[PDB]
């Protein structure tokens, strides 16, 4: 039970994994995009979209490094969603109620992640637009009917 599916929860642990090996004790998203583009759903997503897996980490890993807060930090240390992400999911779940899901989904998150100038300069690049992800989430819903 919970708004949040499983695997969106799963994606933003991984997340909060990927933001501790960039020595971040905040969750940001481009962290979640790392995890996301990575996970089992979210790589068909992408793959389905035709989005190229291999130069989409390739833009992804570069973001990571570029805004990397230090050396890895222990995987026993503490880590908090940064305001960007209490905004992603505000956003994922603004979405999913728009599109009539009963829960948040990886598309929802996508299209919350969407949101970051720093995720949305990469999806802009892997030529994943704002209209493309409104029809992501709009044949998810008529999957649905």
């Amino acid at each position: 039970q919970g708004k949040y599916l499983n695997r969106t929860i799963n994606i933003l642990n991984a997340g909060k994994n990927i933001a501790k090996s960039y020595g971040h004790n905040k969750l940001k998203p481009i962290h979640i995009l790392s995890a996301l583009a990575k996970s089992d759903y979210g790589s068909t997503l992408f793959k389905e979209n035709n989005v190229n897996a291999a130069n989409l980490k390739e833009y992804i890993d570069i973001a990571l490094e570029q805004t990397r807060a230090g050396a890895p930090l222990d995987n026993k240390s503490k880590i908090v969603n940064s305001a960007e992400v209490k905004e992603t999911l505000a956003l994922a779940e603004a979405a999913a109620n728009k599109y009539k899901s009963p829960k948040v989904d990886v598309e929802h998150l996508l299209s919350g992640l969407s949101n970051d100038e720093l995720v949305n300069e990469i999806f802009n690049e892997v030529y994943l637009t704002d209209e493309a992800i409104k029809a992501i989430l709009k044949r998810k819903f008529e999957k649905t009917l």
